[PDB]
């Protein structure tokens, strides 16, 4: 599925994320769009065999399981399918985890360079939150 701006807005706000280990929801949506486009299904391979999974990116060596990156750890305990579904809620319950692990939102490769220190108030303007 590929979300609205504000209808992910919404979506997240539900699921907890707004402000979240102080990060506003700007910066989740923000993210969201630069890693995936809203898009759900999306998946990019990496060079070390690693795949990245659904709307937030999250990467199979360390958190969840795809049957094909060897030595991986599956720190969310889920299959990396789970990720893609329509439903958000994997995805953000796996997310909070990835940004208390210590490097905060900076785990996403996308929010340090495009996000991060700019006005992110801006992605949820106009939204019925
Ligand atoms: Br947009
Ligand atoms: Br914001
Ligand atoms: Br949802
Ligand atoms: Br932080």
């Amino acid at each position: 599925k590929v979300f609205g701006r504000c209808e992910l807005a919404a979506a997240m706000k539900r699921h907890g994320l707004d402000n979240y280990r102080g990060y506003s929801l700007g910066n989740w949506v923000c993210a969201a769009k630069f890693e995936s486009n809203f898009n759900t299904q999306a998946t990019n391979r990496n060079t070390d065999g690693s795949t990245d999974y659904g709307i937030l990116q999250i990467n199979s060596r360390w958190w969840c399981n795809d049957g094909r990156t060897p030595g991986s750890r599956n720190l969310c305990n889920i299959p990396c399918s789970a990720l893609l579904s329509s439903d958000i809620t994997a995805s953000v319950n796996c997310a909070k985890k990835i940004v208390s692990d210590g490097n905060g939102m900076n785990a996403w490769v996308a929010w340090r360079n495009r996000c991060k220190g700019t006005d992110v108030q801006a992605w949820i303007r106009g939204c019925r939150l």
